[PDB]
DNA sequence: GTCACCGAC
């Protein structure tokens, strides 16, 4: 996720 | 996070 908490996705 | 396979903590 994010970052933080990459997207989805990457 | 939640998948797509990458992101970039």
């Amino acid at each position: 996720t994010x970052p933080g908490v990459t997207x989805p996705g990457v």
